[PDB]
Order: C-alpha cells, then structure tokens, then sequence
C-alpha cells in the first residue's frame, strides 16, 4: 500500500532533526568485523531504511519488523533489537523511530526484494564515515538552525530523513 512517509521522504525541503504522525525503520547491522547496514533503493530510486507509517496499535518495532519483512522478506527472528536511536522528525508533522537490530551477515544473502524495493545496497559503515560527507544547513521558521546530510556512496546519494538517521547511526 501507499504510505505517506513515502511522500515526506521524497520532499527535498522537508527538513529532518532530532532533538504528529508516528513511523518507524528497521536499521539492520551485520554482526561482523565491519558492519554493513541494510538500506533499499525503491522502485534515480529513493534511498532508504526497509520501514513505514505505525498500523494502528502497532509499536514502532513491530512497524520497523513487518516493514522489513514485508520489503525485503526479513524474517524478524533473525533480528536481535538493540534498541532505538533517538526519534528523527520533519516539522510538517512525521516522526520517526529508528528500530536498531543486528543480523547474521549470511542474513543479507537470502534477501528477496518485493516490488515496491528495486534493490538491496548495504553500505558498510566504515565506507559511510570515509564518503566525503556533505554537511548543509537551513533554517527553520523559528529561526533554529538545522544540519542537513547527504553521504554520497558509490554514485548514490543518499540523503534526506535517511541520511539524518545514518549519521546519528555513526555517531
Ligand atoms: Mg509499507
């Protein structure tokens, strides 16, 4: 189905920070020497973390579980939670939980992208912190400056909500 965190991910001037409508993303790590991370390209794609809009009475970690799953057919089980990051918003009125989880990385092999997903691209950590970042900044109407990310990996550029999580994930 359409979900509308979709559309706010997509908005080059919706502006994300950390510091109404509720969503979450599974922000799967391997369990190896250097960590990769599990990142989709959706059907130039749209970078991000398998996830979606909270169903009714569902938590952020069932939402970022059943995404993933149903994105990428990542069985929840193989998913060890370790906990959130701090939530990431866009003043229009989204606010995001990163669910942090750990994967075997023989996980990544059996991986079946759905056709909302194009491919699976799964970055290593060490590679985004190498990246040469790009570090913007805007303001928002209450005059509060924001920084705003862009890691530009193998001719993808991911940024927005996703590089904003990515680089609190780094740090
Ligand atoms: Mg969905």
């Amino acid at each position: 189905p359409h979900d509308p965190l979709d559309d706010i991910q997509a908005d080059p001037w919706a502006l994300w920070l950390s510091g109404y409508r509720r969503a979450a993303v599974l922000v799967a790590l391997t369990r190896e020497a250097d960590p990769r991370v599990l990142l989709t390209v959706r059907s130039k794609g749209q970078i991000a973390f398998p996830g979606g809009s909270l169903d009714a009475g569902e938590t952020p970690t069932q939402a970022a579980l059943r995404e993933a799953q149903e994105e990428v057919a990542l069985d929840p089980a193989a998913v060890t939670l370790l906990g959130e990051l701090d939530d990431v918003f866009t003043p229009v009125g989204f606010h995001v939980t990163p669910v942090l989880g750990r994967i075997a990385p023989e996980a990544l092999d059996t991986l079946r992208v759905t056709p909302e997903v194009a491919q699976i691209i799964t970055p290593t950590l060490a590679e985004l912190r190498a990246v040469p970042l790009v570090r913007e900044r805007r303001t928002l109407p209450d005059g509060t400056e924001v920084p705003l990310y862009r890691y530009p990996w193998r001719g993808l550029d991911i940024w927005g909500m996703t590089a904003r999580v990515l680089h609190d994930l780094l740090e």
